[PDB]
């Protein structure tokens, strides 16, 4: 999803998981 951002990779790192397509 939002996962280019770099505070949603942190304060979502389950929905992002390792990778910017979450």
């Amino acid at each position: 999803g939002h996962c280019s951002d770099p505070r949603f990779n942190y304060d979502h790192p389950e929905i992002c998981g390792g990778a910017a397509g979450g």
